[PDB]
């Protein structure tokens, strides 16, 4: 092992910075944040730290380095440009057994800082000593995706539960069963973020009561349109700890990889399946006990049918929530370069589909954009009409297959072609019409 | 954070432990491990310390508690059961400035020791500080079955190469990059684990000779509408990666969190539009990774869509990441699903700051959502009903969308006046039948 990882507690323990310039203000604030006295010594600051000083949470003084300064010090950090000012904080420190970081030279250094992932009082800290800072970032972008911030609040509550814990649950494997069950119990998470009593309360003894088997959930999670990078950290962090997940063909394949290989998996989708036995799968693996996620394309409450299933849920007494995802719209807008609104050019943005009548008087009025879901079947029958209540023949319009994914294909032109280009692409597929068209060709990023 | 992880070197220090009972002997291989010249004091040892100390790892001192062996240390422990004892242990460290640990104790003492996942010299610490020790193992486990066995060798090589990847590259970026290509090299991994140096060799001269990439970047994100959960995977491998971070008023608090600890940040608000665009200009001309944080979604009403000519005008690459706008993250977190079969099968995302087109916006069997309407509440009301939308709509207004701090009021078309002034902004105004959808799906908390 080279180096100890320790947990410091720092609350009203005098430290010291050298340094005033920005790598000194992100720790000085590392350290406020763990509650330390602190004491800032510099030749000159950034006015970040006058403010601190002004709001009364640090302390500055103005000069050269002063090793008296460390006299009854806990820890010393050398936070400045100049090696020869840091070694002088560093054989200052060393001769009084006061462990001190020095910032670019951390083999100098009697202790290193690391990356920290907060979710108090849980920590996780991540180190190399020195040898790849970039590796660090890299595991704690993906612990900081995985760990839900609301874990800190249901660690607290633990802690004040496990007298009663250990007076029910005669085995330590009965006890790690039920740990594992009140750590991804979501309602419980929210409850306590929330601050509702009543439902904390409420989770609580159902937690309690109901077997240790059971976990009967179930959480409706958006995948997004197609890239898996599109899908939100609570959907990812939900269909980690599932038990089943129900999928249709909308749900890309990368999103799919991201299961975690155990959970078991139901395609209810086309082949070449009505909804009302896909309530009834859900209802049945719920009230066998287990973590059901329904995957659904884009986002569940925006033409998914997915609100249809959550009431059926809600008369069995099954506990559900709903995970929002990025919607077809909002995707290919940003990957086709084609924004909703802008300026001058569109007061709002309607999103329909192609079932019963519409009404085209409304859909051809100005300064709108026009997106049309599941639409390239009555595809024909939308420029005609269009342009049969007034709406111009200039009209840019665009056509987006696949949004978001590798396989993107976008056909433009103008209203009167609307039709000519409809077919060049196949579903999935948008039809988004209006003068945000226009702007595709200053703002397409997508290769 | 109640605490302040760091890593400590131990080499050729002085460290102190009384006790000598198996809690000692497990703290004591701790502190040999990472190289502590190690004494031990205690009445009686079991068998291991004097095992230990045959061979001159460490110094045992037969006796009651002699405080005067603090004198030179850097670290104590007090590891005997006798809790009287171990309070004179931490009062003698205290009055000395020595952090100290007491065993059966983590809220009494001035540092904790947490659990350690090691791939040397790559380590990961987790703690609960005490509140959850079972929560830190269930991590602790989750994080030994995500880090590769292999993983420590990747990081000694690193180690190995940093001198010449300084010398090399000129800026931090191409070493960043340099990194970032280092650390997903699946086949450089293999290699170093079959200790095959020739395949080491080429695939390290190749990298070393790719053309690095010289070019900063803006990248616009979407927040999403508040909770820190919705913001996108990619979304935050960007803004763990990003050099400055230029934010709003409707970024929350949380998202702020997940911004790397080492970037800067740059707050707008009312800060117009061209003072954004020549921040951002400026910013990546200079090489840096800039990410643009918008609440919302960046292309929906998110004024982002002339930002981005100033930039193509420029030469600066750029790239757009969508997030959850504030009408399917509101839709999803208030119950109310913004389509359904028979209630709503439109949606229309409107403005409020000619004119609004009202014989539109009054049509039957669409939802309408009104973004920043809520100064211009009463006008809406009575637009919409003078076009003919029945006085008895359900409309809702949610405040605060998906935070901790959201509320909801609800009520009908001809009470939106004076719902509006029991909210304030930021709020969103739903306006259909969907609104009555909340009393069987509203899965969120009382306000
Ligand atoms: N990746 C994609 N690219 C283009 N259009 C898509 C798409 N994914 C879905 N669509 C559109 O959405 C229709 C299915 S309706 C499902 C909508 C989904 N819940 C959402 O919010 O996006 C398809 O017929 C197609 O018109
Ligand atoms: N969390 C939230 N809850 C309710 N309304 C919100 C909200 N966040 C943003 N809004 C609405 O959005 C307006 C800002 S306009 C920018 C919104 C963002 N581009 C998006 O896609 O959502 C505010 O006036 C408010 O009406
Ligand atoms: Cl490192």
């Amino acid at each position: 092992m080279d180096h100890l990882p320790i947990f410091c507690q720092l609350r009203d323990r005098d430290c010291l910075i050298v340094g005033g310039g920005d790598v000194a203000e992100r720790k000085a604030r590392l350290l406020l944040e763990a509650g330390a006295r602190l004491t800032v010594n510099a030749l000159t600051f950034i006015p970040q730290f006058t403010v601190w000083a002004n709001e009364g949470m640090l302390t500055l003084v103005e000069g050269p380095f002063d090793e008296t300064l460390l006299d009854s010090c806990w820890l010393a950090i050398a936070a400045t440009d100049d090696d020869t000012v840091n070694q002088r904080v560093s054989d200052a420190a060393e001769s009084r057994r006061i462990f001190c970081n020095v910032v670019n030279a951390p083999k100098a250094a009697s202790f290193i800082m690391p990356s920290i992932i907060d979710r108090s009082p849980l920590m996780v800290a991540v180190s190399a000593g020195g040898t790849s800072p970039v590796l660090a970032r890299l595991l704690r972008e993906k612990l900081e995706s995985l760990l839900p911030q609301h874990l800190g609040q249901v660690a607290r509550y633990a802690g004040q539960l496990r007298a009663r814990v250990k007076k029910q649950f005669a085995t330590m494997g009965e006890r790690r069963r039920f740990w594992e069950k009140f750590f991804v119990n979501d309602r419980l998470a929210q409850s306590l973020a929330n601050a509702d009593e009543k439902a904390v309360n409420a989770t609580t003894e159902r937690l309690f009561s109901e077997p240790l088997d059971h976990r009967g959930e179930v959480v409706l999670v958006g995948a997004g349109p197609g890239d898996a990078g599109l899908l939100t950290l609570k959907g990812l962090q939900q269909i980690q700890q599932a038990d089943i997940v129900v999928y249709d063909r909308l749900v890309s394949d990368d999103i799919m990889n991201l299961v975690r290989r155990d959970a078991d998996r139901v395609f209810v989708g086309k082949r070449a399946v009505p909804q009302e036995e896909i309530n009834q799968i859900l209802l049945r693996e719920a009230q066998k006990g287990k973590r059901v996620v329904r995957l659904k394309g884009g986002d569940p409450f925006i033409f998914g049918r997915g609100g249809e299933e959550l009431e059926t849920l809600c008369h069995a007494g099954i506990p559900f929530s709903v995970v929002p995802g990025i919607t077809a719209a909002s995707g290919c807008s940003a990957y086709s370069g084609i924004p909703l609104t802008h300026r001058d050019y569109a007061q709002s943005v309607r999103l329909v589909t192609g079932g019963g009548e519409l009404d085209w008087e409304n859909l051809a009025a100005e300064k709108q954009t026009l997106v049309f879901y599941m639409g390239l079947n009555q595809a024909a029958t939308i420029q005609e009409k269009l342009i049969a209540f007034g709406m111009q023949a200039d009209m840019p319009v665009a056509l987006v297959e696949n949004g978001t994914s590798v396989k993107q294909r976008v056909v433009h032109g103008v209203l009167t072609q609307l039709g000519e280009l409809a077919q060049q692409v196949e579903s999935p597929a948008l039809i988004i019409v209006g003068r945000v068209v226009a702007l595709r060709d200053k703002l397409n990023w997508f290769s």
